[PDB]
């Protein structure tokens, strides 16, 4: 429910740029049948920053009745004012979702004093579990292992979703923190490493097109089966990488289209469509993956 | 003008985190007496990040209403969907700004493609003269010179605002634009440096509490009085480096307050008040200045 491989689901548009429930249908059987431990729905390869809090809405209770109770759904929730984040969260309360994913505020660049006030005053005015979310090359602002040792004594912040792709943080976090908060790489290149240190899974953007490699691999992990999972990730490695040739979720929405798993890859601006270079890179790495 | 000194303006606040008129009304007398060439009006100094489009556009008309036509006001109005942008461009489209200040997409780090489709929407849905802004350290996305001399070919984008700090630029993109794009800096302590390599003008965080000094600065640039400028320039430096001791505009508002051109220092969540020895930081500055 927040171990194991999580998918950062995209969020399937048609030519219009408008959400496409059949697509997203697709997405969400395919993940029940793949092992995927639970979807993360618009996060940031969700196209959470062009789609308004009330599409937002939409899609997060569209992506619930689709799963109909089959695998859990976590809500990105993340906003740059305080006000903001509480006032997006109450929008989910008692809604079936299992928790929230909650970025650091972006572009203001808050102290560390700010950040802790951000999460803690998010966590108070909801019974949802929060898991904190840390992307500094996107928001400007590095949320330190000391902060998230303060954070997690709320009751309610549960764990991190770590994205630096620096790995000494997770031990850092872990002597700071009880056994039970749960770490999670947000970078799927570096996240069996960040496993293999005593991370507990992956919010993952190749899982949307190679689902069943990536739960397999992180029930390796979590069993402490290194060596075979490994196996499993060298074949993943090119989509690890080229998933990001161009911005993010440009070349895994490409992808799903490719796998037939989405009906077009439109993205709402500015993303822009994949360049031809773009799709000769991304294609090589789902032949890589054994999956074209 | 969009040349000069222009202040980008703290958004004064009541205890409630509502905005304060009288403060306003005084912050804007102050400038038309100071010499100050114009006010960006909620920028990231007037905390945009925190104001919703409905209070952020009160603002923008309040200050233009309370400027009375005595100084020329440009509406802050990035954001990182581009249909968002639009939409916060046209509130202000017959209103009396003279022209918008518009940030790259923060957070969801498009591609140089996708911010050329970015501004050129924006510029083809307004009249409104558009000014770039570069700030990467708060976006994670830099614009790049080339993508700028692409852009300055659409009729209504007429600037360029840089806050890298990389004196570079200004040559750099000289070189590829008109005579007539204007270039501003976006970092107080090299924009004169920056207007010493051919730059135009800055957009000032230490203009809010010493804005005759600056505008004294940037007037002896442009005459090419330099070693003038300088002196100038060496009393304020302490002042351009200690407003960002604690993450802006904690620090301006506090000095706002100090010199009594506020009523209340107050900031919105993620910000935090400034703290003790920030105060003495600050106080330090703004006696080497000369201004306590
Ligand atoms: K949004
Ligand atoms: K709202
Ligand atoms: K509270
Ligand atoms: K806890
Ligand atoms: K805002
Ligand atoms: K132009």
């Amino acid at each position: 429910m927040f171990t194991g491989s999580i998918v950062a689901i995209v969020t399937p548009m048609d030519e219009k740029g408008n959400v496409c429930r059949a697509s997203l249908k697709k997405l969400i059987d395919y993940h029940v049948a793949s092992g995927t431990s639970a979807i993360v729905s618009v996060g940031t390869t969700g196209e959470s920053a062009t789609l308004n809090h009330d599409e937002h809405a939409d899609v997060v209770m569209m992506t619930l009745d689709l799963a109909d109770g089959r695998i859990p759904v976590i809500a990105g929730t993340g906003a740059n004012a305080t006000a903001e984040a509480i006032s997006l969260t109450q929008r989910f309360n008692d809604s079936g979702i299992v928790g929230c994913l909650t970025v650091t505020p972006y572009y203001n660049r808050p102290s560390q004093e700010g950040l802790y006030q951000h999460f803690k005053a998010i966590a108070e005015h909801t019974d949802l579990p929060q898991i904190l979310y840390n992307v500094p090359s996107r928001t400007g602002c590095d949320l330190l292992p000391e902060t998230v040792g303060r954070l997690a004594k709320v009751k309610n912040i549960i764990g991190i979703r770590e994205a630096t792709g620096n790995l000494t943080r997770v031990n850092q976090i872990k002597e700071l923190v009880s056994d039970d908060f749960v770490l999670l790489s947000g970078d799927d290149a570096s996240a069996l490493d960040f496993m293999q240190l005593g991370g507990h899974g992956v919010i993952s953007v190749t899982a949307n097109v190679a689902a069943r490699d990536m739960a397999q691999m992180c029930k390796l992990a979590a069993e402490g089966h290194f060596a075979e999972a490994r196996v499993i990730n060298q074949r993943l490695m090119p989509l690890h990488n080229k998933l990001f040739v161009e911005p993010n979720p440009i070349p895994v929405k490409w992808a799903c289209k490719e796998l037939g798993l989405v009906a077009t890859d439109t993205l709402r601006l500015p993303m822009t469509p994949i360049t031809d270079s773009g799709r000769e890179t991304v294609r090589a790495a789902l032949k890589h993956a054994g999956l074209l």
